[PDB]
């Protein structure tokens, strides 16, 4: 991993290299065979609460500190180590199997003796790889040759940069003109490529041909590249591989997989630190009552060993079992089918999410644009009134051979059918060959191709209404009428869309009539003054924009012949001149853009995924702030944000202007600060300046917005936003995405959720949790995350309370017997209470729910209570500490008072009291009873009875079987469980929880 260097890549010669290149393998594994065991062990024992029981078990190797048999502390430790190793290994094997599917995709490779199939993982730098239509590009390549006659290809890059526009790509000019694809190996040529980097949108390189009579050299840009993760829209392309594996542009925009620890586990770690300090103090006090007799330091260590008992190990065992249960429940849920849990150790993170950072393309939307509204001023046609438009077109073209509303509809539809840059592409379907279909205009074989998906949606709608674009060229268009006739239009001038002009125009001549028409189409901001005076463009454009529609204004100018020649002369003259050609050309173009007849407004929607709006409403009502981070353009992002109700219909939107330096950023931040309840829409270029100079101020202003949209955001910028939110808020973040540009922020977040993309899987493979639909997020957070958090809290508090009750009982036991370090419990009792005695009543707890799932979904305000840290805090910890001390004191001192023999049977008395006490605990803590709770408690009681009968070392069964013993132990337990009844009464009434009464 040294300095990246530029490379010379010979075409078809992977061996002609001066460096070993990485294998073309995508890897999401945290470890390999060598680092697995050290990595897992260090990630476990670098925290205090694992090293705690490690050292407790290790100190038993010293006989002076020995409190019993060696296995008493190593059978539970062996169980813990086996569980963690097996869990990590299973996760690693699942990751490997899931990466094998992407790495084993098959491609064709150009070889000297013919094309040879190659797996994606065996592709080397210098290979000539063939990628078919709708197939993912497996490695970074230079476009060399395409089978399509136009000598170009379209790429879908939404998995690479989240952009909905299709990218036009051009092959190397020399290689495209070769007679055959086999000629690539017959020429001496190489590509001089730059060093690998994270720049997805810029490439510098040179193509050289050496065997040519004149030395052929050609400059390369991003227009000649096919990066891995892009999809070929049409035709089979041939490329030469430049980068593979970890040097891929998409891979270099990702970080290494890391082990994530939840915030709940860190809180339990802090609790264990506090408990250890407290027990250290207690041991210092307890050996002081010995008057430091003998080896006082050995006494300190022995008392620390006794008072810890099962505090760290039982916590670990029960928390691990609970996390297994939570992941099992999530994976089996049929209301969020297909959910995959990769990070099984952090399901409680989903219960405490404050910021949701979401992707746009492919995550909120289906990446399928559709025509929605045709507005003609007096009449507007929606999805339910398209038969009216079809009837108008049909009547026009029927009465043609055998103003009115039909004429206006026809004018609008023809303008939509003509003013675009969409090309029909015909492909053979077996029955009809492409040449046959391209001449007969076969409907089933036709596909519409353009850079803009909005234009493709418009052309598809126009076909569905009666006018079909059936052929195109650089100088001609063909339309098919409902009477099956063909109308030919000569394209005289074309004014392609630019993101600066925000409009597109075309001049055509109708060969049937000879009339010359100038059509223009663009945004309302630039087309409000280009069209003639009206009274509805602004209002209806605003209404359509408020619904989340992409609005275009379509205008028309009928040109006389002399006018067209006069314009054409000046346009040619301005084009020929090289002295500021752009400005003169622009002036000549806008010489025509005036007093244009307004035809219609068009509305195209980027279709959201199912139940996106209710899910966003639920997340907002749960107290979660949602930010949209997208690589797509500003207009599309704003339209989708309004469509998905990320921004409320009446909400103010402040679009951050482009800033380039410190002063501009300061001025615009002030301008935004002067606003209230305003959503922020900012671009990545201005966001870069703001985070460079005013990170604190920008973060403080953005965290008080109702919603934030970051468009044209690079993967590193998304990760930076996630990291900055974590740093400056101290709260948890969830990143949701579907593409490779979302991997960095998914890894950066406290809880990564990856949506399974249509044409990519990297985000799902790299995420902690994988879902198939964005709507599953609502249930995954409100039900499973909330239950995981609350169950883990109750689990951990119960385990700590039991351990501290045992500790207080041991303290009283030692005090009774001259403050000696004699264990109260030893042998199988310690092992059982560490592992098996504890798993049953707390499995009963991991089955518990405070409310039903439907109630949790219906009332998201239950989530905001968890966002306050209510389930576990220092408050509840202190109350449980006091309760444990009270119960241990009550049990020990009641045994002292009631049993005539002081402490000879104290082990049996305390064991029976603890058994009945935990039965009363589980009976009084559970809120929604489950039959498996009864089964588990029956199993626990069976285990307790089996231990009582078979443990003759410290239990005398014939002493237990006595009415005197029975009533004494019953009274002790009833007195000890007073705080249980107090807490149960406070929960039942006189302080009702908010989750119970809200239903009715
Ligand atoms: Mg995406």
């Amino acid at each position: 991993g040294g300095e990246a260097r530029p490379r010379t890549v010979w075409l078809g010669h992977p061996e002609k290299r001066d460096q070993r290149y990485p294998r073309n393998v995508i890897n999401n594994q945290k470890y390999n065979f060598f680092t697995f065991l050290p990595g897992v062990l260090f990630n476990q024992f670098k925290y205090f609460f694992n090293l705690y029981f490690l050292l407790l078990a290790c100190s038993q190797f010293v006989p002076e500190m020995r409190l019993g048999a060696l296995y008493t502390y190593w059978v539970p430790l062996g169980f813990v180590l086996a569980v963690t190793v097996i869990r990590e290994a299973v996760e690693e094997i699942r990751c490997y199997v899931r990466d094998k599917e992407v790495n084993s995709q098959v491609y064709s490779r150009l070889t000297a003796r013919g094309t040879v199939k190659v797996k994606s993982s065996n592709i080397q730098v210098g290979d000539l790889i063939i990628v078919e239509k709708n197939q993912r590009v497996p490695a970074d390549m230079i476009f060399l040759r395409t089978s399509e006659k136009n000598g170009s290809c379209f790429l879908r890059t939404d998995q690479l940069d989240g952009e909905t526009d299709w990218k036009l790509r051009l092959p190397v000019a020399c290689t495209q003109r070769l007679p055959t694809a086999a000629d690539l190996l017959q020429i001496r040529s190489y590509v001089y490529a730059e060093e690998p980097n994270i720049d997805i949108h810029n490439f510098v390189g040179t193509f050289t041909r050496e065997d040519s009579d004149p030395p052929i050299s050609e400059s390369l840009s991003i227009e000649n590249t096919l990066w891995a993760g892009t999809v070929v829209a049409s035709g089979t392309v041939v490329g030469v591989v430049l980068y593979t594996g970890r040097e891929l542009r998409s891979v270099m925009n990702t970080s290494n997989p890391r082990s994530k620890i939840g915030l709940f586990d860190l809180e339990v770690n802090c609790l264990t630190k506090i408990l250890f300090g407290a027990l250290v103090v207690v041991s210092l006090v307890m050996v002081a009552l010995q008057h430091f007799a003998g080896r006082w330091y050995l006494q300190i260590i022995r008392f620390l060993l006794l008072f810890s008992n099962i505090i760290p190990i039982s916590l670990r065992v029960n928390l691990d079992m609970g996390k297994i249960v939570y992941s099992w429940v999530i994976r089996r849920d049929s209301k969020i089918p297909g959910t995959v849990v990769r990070s099984s150790t952090i399901p409680e993170q989903l219960g405490r999410i404050s910021y949701l950072l979401t992707d746009k393309t492919g995550t909120l939307t289906q990446n399928e644009m559709i025509f929605k509204r045709l507005h003609l001023g007096t009449v507007a046609y929606g999805l339910d009134s398209m038969d009216e438009v079809q009837s108008h077109i049909f009547s026009i073209y029927t009465q043609q051979s055998q103003r009115t509303m039909s004429s206006r509809v026809h004018e609008a539809v023809k303008a939509i059918a003509l003013c675009h840059n969409v090309t029909p592409v015909y492909e053979s379907n077996g029955v009809t060959d492409q040449a046959e279909a391209e001449k007969q205009y076969e409907d089933s074989c036709r596909v519409y191709q353009a850079s803009s998906p909005d234009e493709v949606a418009l052309v598809q709608w126009t076909e569905s209404v009666g006018l079909t674009l059936v052929g195109r060229d650089q100088s001609s268009m063909q339309l098919r009428t409902p009477g099956d006739q063909i109308l030919n239009f000569t394209i005289l001038q074309i004014f392609p869309f630019t993101y600066e002009s925000k409009r597109m125009g075309i001049i055509v001549r109708d060969e049937s009539t000879g009339e010359i028409t100038f059509y223009m189409k663009g945004a309302d901001v630039v087309m409000a003054g280009i069209v003639q005076y009206n009274d509805w463009l602004e209002e209806e454009c605003g209404n359509m924009a408020r619904e989340g529609l992409r609005v275009l204004v379509v205008a028309k100018k009928s040109l006389a012949e002399e006018q067209y020649q006069d314009f054409e002369a000046r346009y040619v003259q301005a084009k020929l001149s090289v002295h500021d050609r752009s400005l003169k050309v622009a002036t000549v173009i806008e010489s025509l853009e005036m007093e244009m007849e307004l035809l219609c407004l068009t509305g195209v929607e980027d279709q959201l995924q199912a139940d996106v709006r209710p899910t966003l409403e639920t997340l907002r009502n749960a107290g979660i702030k949602v930010w949209m981070l997208t690589g797509d353009k500003l207009e599309t992002a704003t339209c989708t944000a309004k469509n998905a109700h990320l921004v409320t219909r009446n909400q103010d939107i402040h679009v951050f202007r482009l800033v380039t330096n410190r002063g501009e950023a300061h001025l615009e931040l002030n301008a935004f600060r002067r606003k209230h309840d305003c959503a922020l829409v900012i671009s990545g270029d201005s966001l870069e300046v703001c985070l460079k100079y005013y990170e604190y101020e920008f973060m403080e202003l953005a965290c008080q917005c109702p919603a934030v949209v970051c468009c044209r955001c690079a993967p590193t910028q998304k990760a930076q936003i996630v990291r900055l939110l974590q740093e400056r808020t101290g709260k948890l973040t969830c990143a949701v995405g579907d593409g490779g540009n979302d991997v960095s922020m998914i890894q950066e977040s406290d809880c990564g959720v990856g949506v399974e993309g249509k044409e990519g899987k990297q985000a799902s493979l790299a995420a902690d949790f994988s879902i198939t639909q964005f709507k599953h997020l609502g249930r995954l957070l409100m039900v499973h995350g909330r239950n995981s958090y609350k169950r883990s809290a109750a689990l951990s508090q119960f385990v700590i309370h039991r351990s501290l009750c045992i500790s207080t009982m041991q303290a009283v036991f030692s005090s009774v017997f001259y403050f000696a370090s004699v264990p109260l419990y030893q042998g199988f009792l310690i092992i059982g209470y560490s592992t098996i005695y504890t798993m049953f009543p707390v499995f009963s707890l991991v089955l518990d729910k405070d409310v039903k799932s439907e109630v949790a979904m219906l009332y998201p305000e239950l989530y905001k209570d968890l966002l306050k840290g209510r389930p576990l805090s220092y408050k509840t910890f202190l109350i449980w500490v006091l309760i444990s001390i009270y119960q241990g004191s009550t049990i020990m001192y009641g045994a002292l008072l009631l049993f005539e023999s002081e402490f000879v049977h104290i082990v049996a008395i305390s064991f029976t009291s603890l058994i009945l006490t935990e039965l009363l605990m589980v009976a009084l803590t559970i809120q929604t009873w489950h039959w498996l709770m009864t089964v588990a408690e029956l199993l626990s009681l069976a285990c307790y009875i089996a231990s009582l009968v078979f443990l003759h070392e410290f239990i005398d069964v014939y002493f237990i079987a006595t009415l005197s013993f029975l009533w004494k132990v019953s009274v002790i337990t009833l007195v000890s469980c007073l705080p249980l009844y107090v807490l149960k009464y406070l929960r039942r009434r006189f302080s009702p929880p908010s989750y119970s009464k809200l239903t009715s």
